[PDB]
């Protein structure tokens, strides 16, 4: 997978993905649904957002989300 990502999904054709409108740093900070189903923005305001090809989960990445970086399977 992509160097320096700890999920490591590219986000297919038509692929959704979910933007925390309440934690993230701007709307290019995304978690694929796994992730974002077992994460605490599950709760918050958020966006989703089917991908057109291409972009990836930035589960993990501490500097992307205010607070809950790390989904379940990520913990
Ligand atoms: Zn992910
Ligand atoms: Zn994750
Ligand atoms: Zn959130």
């Amino acid at each position: 997978g992509p160097l320096g990502s700890l999920c490591g999904r590219v986000f297919k054709v038509g692929e959704p993905t979910y933007s925390c409108r309440d934690c993230a740093v701007d709307p290019t900070c995304v978690l694929c649904m796994e992730c974002f189903l077992g994460s605490i923005h599950r709760d918050h305001r958020y966006r989703m957002t089917t991908s057109g090809g291409g972009g990836f989960c930035d589960c993990g990445d501490t500097e992307a989300w205010k607070e809950g970086p790390y989904c379940q399977k990520h913990e």
